[PDB]
C-alpha cells in the first residue's frame, strides 16, 4: 500500500526527433491519499537517467512553490515538499544528456514523509529515446 | 465602465509572509455586460509585473471551456475565449519570481473584442509585496 500517488512524465513522451535525444522535460504529479489528513514535510526524489543531468535553474525554480528545498546530489533531484494533501501538486523541470550511454533503462522516483516511516510511494521514468 | 466586467484578484491578496514574495496566483472573472447578447471573440491579456513569469502548466490547465487557446508571449499571458456572455467565467493561474526588481508597480489587465474596437475593459493588479 502507498499513500502517495506518484506519477511521472517525459516533455516529450515519445522519441519526437533529434533534440528529444539531448533535452527533456521530467513532469511529476503527487498527492496524498494515505491514513492521515496530510503528510508532514516530503521528499521526492528524482534518479538521473544515465547520462543525463538537471539544469540547475529550473530546479531551483521548483522553491517558487509549495515547495521550500531542493538539493542536487549524487545523479539524485531532492525536492522539499512542505506539505502534501488530497491535491495534486505537479513539478517539472528540465534535464540535459551530458553523456550518451547505450541501453538506456528507466530511472526510479520516490517520494516520502521526511518524519514518519512507511508512508512512501516509488515510481519509474524513462528517457523518450530510450 | 465597460461592456465588459473585468475584475482581478491575488492569492494571497495581501503580503501574508516571505512565500507571497515569490510566487502567487492571479484570478480574473470576466462576463459580457454590453448591448449585443455576446461577444464575439475576446482576448485577455494578462501582462505580468516586473520580475513575474507564468507557471506555464498552471495556463495551459486554462483550455478547457470557453477557453479555445492560450499563449505564453513576450511576458503577456494571452487567453483566447470563444464567445463572452452575461454568465461570468473566472481563470486562475499562477505566476512566479524570476528575478526579484526593486519597487513593484501594479500590472495591467485587458480584454476586448476580436472585432468591435470600442469593447474592451482594463483593470490593475498587484504582487502582493509590491
Ligand atoms: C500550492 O499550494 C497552495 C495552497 O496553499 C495552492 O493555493 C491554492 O490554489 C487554489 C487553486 O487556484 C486556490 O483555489 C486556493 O485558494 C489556493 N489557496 C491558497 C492558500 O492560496 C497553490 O495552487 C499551490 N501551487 C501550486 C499547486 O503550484
Ligand atoms: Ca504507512
Amino acid at each position: 500500500e502507498f499513500p502517495f500517488a506518484l506519477e511521472v512524465q517525459t516533455l516529450p513522451q515519445t522519441c519526437d526527433g533529434p533534440k528529444a535525444h539531448t533535452s527533456f522535460q521530467i513532469s511529476l504529479s503527487v498527492s496524498y491519499i494515505g491514513s492521515r489528513p496530510a503528510s508532514n514535510m516530503a521528499i521526492v526524489d528524482v534518479k538521473m537517467v544515465s547520462g543525463f543531468i538537471p539544469l540547475k535553474p529550473t530546479v531551483k525554480m521548483l522553491e517558487r512553490s509549495n515547495v521550500s528545498r531542493t538539493e542536487v546530489s549524487n545523479n539524485h533531484v531532492l525536492i522539499y515538499l512542505d506539505k502534501v494533501t488530497n491535491e495534486t501538486l505537479t513539478l517539472t523541470f528540465t534535464v540535459l544528456q551530458d553523456i550518451p550511454v547505450r541501453d538506456l533503462k528507466p530511472a526510479i522516483v520516490k517520494v516520502y514523509d521526511y518524519y514518519e516511516t512507511d508512508e512512501f510511494a516509488v515510481a519509474e521514468y524513462s528517457a523518450p529515446c530510450s
